[PDB]
């Protein structure tokens, strides 16, 4: 529960960083930690990507089931086991 509030507070600061005047993304891809500080400690490795579409965003969490995403683009989280 923590790793997918981290993923999901990720994904809130990512698209607080789009531009306001084009809507363009900030420059991707980045570690989590660039957006929120300090994940939980079930989080290995964190990063937002972008996606094709040049207006959404994925960020994925890797555990140590295996990962969570979350995809901007249908708004959901998903889980990798």
């Amino acid at each position: 529960t923590a790793a997918q509030a981290y993923v999901r507070n990720v994904a809130t600061a990512v698209e607080a960083e789009r531009d306001p005047t084009t809507g363009a993304l900030p420059q991707l891809p980045q570690a989590c930690d660039q957006f929120v500080a300090n994940p939980p400690a079930s989080v290995t490795q964190c990063n937002v990507t972008a996606n094709n579409d040049g207006v959404n965003f994925t960020v994925t969490a890797q555990l140590t089931y295996g990962s969570v995403s979350f995809d901007s683009s249908t708004g959901q989280f998903s889980f990798q086991l």
